[PDB]
């Protein structure tokens, strides 16, 4: 029996966790690993120190068939330790199961490790508030059984379908927010159902690595000393955080970057509605997929130090380089951001709002919206 480990994720959070897992095991230079990480590129130098390390592309939330050629290379009885992104867990496992059916005799699933895509699971879960959770579960179990037995996907409730994997494999979830599952009364049935198969993402796990591994991890998440240094200055610092849109329409995209830029000013300008004072060193932490959006801020802002968008915000917390204040559009990094560092959360009633509230990330006060801010200048 050989154990192949798969790390798959099209987003950020999962990847950050999966690579942390990988780091914790970097002593084992020859364990068969398959990385399917869209937002992270493992540096060659790290690659050449490992054996039986493969890479697979992701398309439409699923590993391409290149994954099959990989598996083909291991003829013995193999067991799969799969790490997946919760939100797209059903699609991400599709070709794994497909290949499995082509080899029931040899291939088997050892266990699953699922991680939150980000805020989506929570926004999506908030939309299931008036439903019979208990019923929803059983319904989902049965449909997963159908999926596992036919290779066919058909879920009445896609959101709930994400949390019924225990009915088929040994699994452990890692939640961006365990508080949400314990504070949303309407979720009790899912809470209880999940019983002991879950835990909170451990953000202090980097502190437990040996310094060498820490450097190693930092290498994976693309954190360099140059950036490390732009954060060394003893001056009080403020990190404007960016967001983005998935819409292609040039119109909606330009509007986003224009709203964001303007929001940036309400923070930094003295007549801004969100003015935080004038002694802070401003920095920009654009969304990873910011693209033209991130460029806009840098091309029209003044004295601001850019923090490479490909670096996930949670890394500043691990390396203790967190600033005094953070402000911008709502996104997943605020779910794990030390309370006292919150300057203000702006949104683009509203589910995302309800989640922030249930979690106490924001107070009872009037939530601020993108467009309620006057154009400055
Ligand atoms: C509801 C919904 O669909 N939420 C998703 C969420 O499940 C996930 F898909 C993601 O996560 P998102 O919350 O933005 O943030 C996720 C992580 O990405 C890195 N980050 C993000 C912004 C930034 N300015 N600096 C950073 O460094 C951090 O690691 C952070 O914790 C995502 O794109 O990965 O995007 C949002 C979308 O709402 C999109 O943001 C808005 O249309
Ligand atoms: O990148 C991970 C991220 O993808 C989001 O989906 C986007 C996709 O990335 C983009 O290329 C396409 O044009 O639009 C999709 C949304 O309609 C997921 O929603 C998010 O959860 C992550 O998986």
């Amino acid at each position: 029996s050989k154990t192949i480990t798969l790390y798959l994720d099209p987003a950020s959070l999962p990847a950050l966790n999966q690579l942390m897992d990988f780091t914790q095991n970097n002593e084992d230079k020859t364990h068969p690993r398959i990385f399917g990480l869209s937002r992270f590129k493992i540096p060659d130098n790290i690659i050449t120190q490992y054996q039986n390390i493969h890479f697979v592309e992701l398309k439409d939330n699923r590993p391409t068939e290149a994954l099959f050629t990989i598996l083909d290379q291991y003829p013995g009885n193999i067991e799969l330790n799969i790490h997946l992104n919760i939100a797209h867990s059903v699609q991400l496992i599709r070709p794994i199961l497909a290949y499995r059916f082509k080899h029931l005799d040899r291939v088997s699933i050892q266990q699953l490790n699922l991680y939150d895509d980000g805020s989506m699971e929570y926004v999506d879960l908030e939309k299931e508030e008036n439903k019979d959770i208990s019923a929803e579960i059983k319904q989902a179990e049965k449909q997963l059984s159908h999926y596992l037995l036919t290779g066919k996907i058909k879920f009445d409730n896609p959101t709930i379908a994400r949390y019924v994997w225990q009915s088929a494999f040994p699994v452990k979830y890692h939640f961006l927010s365990t508080d949400y599952f314990e504070k949303a009364e309407f979720l009790q049935p899912l809470k209880e159902y999940l019983a002991e198969n879950y835990q909170k993402m451990d953000w202090t796990a980097y502190q437990q690595l040996t310094p060498e591994q820490q450097a190693f991890y930092l290498t994976l998440v693309g954190f360099n000393d140059e950036v490390k240094q732009s954060l060394e200055v003893q001056q009080a610092k403020f990190i404007f955080t960016g967001t983005t849109t998935w819409e292609g329409n040039t119109e909606v995209r330009e509007y986003y970057a224009q709203q964001q830029l303007n929001l940036l000013n309400h923070f930094t300008q003295a007549e801004g509605d969100l003015f935080i004072g004038d002694h802070y060193k401003i920095y920009f932490k654009g969304h990873p997929r910011g693209g033209e959006i991130n460029d806009y801020i840098l091309n029209n802002a003044k004295n601001i130090t850019n923090i490479p968008a490909n670096i996930s915000f949670e890394v500043l917390m691990m390396t203790g380089l967190l600033p005094d204040k953070v402000g911008g559009v709502a996104s997943s990094l605020y779910f794990s951001l030390p309370k006292e560092k919150i300057s203000h959360i702006i949104f683009t009633n509203n589910p995302y709002v309800k989640v922030m509230r249930r979690l106490g990330i924001i107070d009872e006060s009037q939530v601020i919206f993108w467009d309620s801010l006057k154009e400055l200048g």
